[PDB]
């Protein structure tokens, strides 16, 4: 399956995924196609801020769903 | 000072505010027009996620910003 | 030319440049291949913080020299 | 609680600090060792440029935490 992962800038990461990814898994291939840390990553869906241990489709996201890619800085 | 802040719908509203105010205090404001409680609202701005300590003029933002509102569950 | 540049992670993203091409001109194409904007980016090389307006050949960057990628979020 | 700064050489320092210390703090006790004044100092920790003001523990510095000492100029 395919989903899309919008940048503030608009920048649009394209991963492949199953169904049954978790939110985890995603974070774990956006830090192998951005840098980024999982844990300084947030990941919005429908204005909802997804939770890493549930899956793609425990949230209804279906084939090219786009999410949107927030950053989460401990302290700034 | 009116910023903006795009809402669960997508909807955007207008909210009056001063250059010093807490997210906190912003928060509190977007539950009046929004009804979700500020510890359940989430606020981004320049694709990062705003504390609820920090004032609105420590993230710079001016005239007519625009925010995102999401919902951290 | 071609230079490299580190994010935390350790992603490596690879860019062609000229040696007269500004740290602006850098941080436009990082902001192409990361969706970062260039006043969220911080370019560190040899422990020194670059300066936008200088070029590469500036700051003796070489062929395939590394420069990392630093976050300024205004506030945090 | 100490902490381990990766000086402009390449160099590992180690520095004696507390949870509660701005950066500001930091930048002082970096001067001591390395000879370069705190304005002039840019401390970066897990990716990012951390503020003079924030303390050590906003960022959440703990053990054996390691940062990295660049001149900004």
């Amino acid at each position: 399956m395919q989903i899309f992962v919008k940048t503030l800038t608009g920048k649009t990461i394209t991963l492949e995924v199953e169904p049954s990814d978790t939110i985890e898994n995603v974070k774990a291939k956006i830090q192998d196609k951005e840098g980024i840390p999982p844990d300084q990553q947030r990941l919005i869906f429908a204005g909802k801020q997804l939770e890493d241990g549930r899956t793609l489709s425990d949230y209804n996201i279906q084939k090219e769903s786009t999410l949107h890619l927030v950053l989460r800085l401990r302290g700034g």
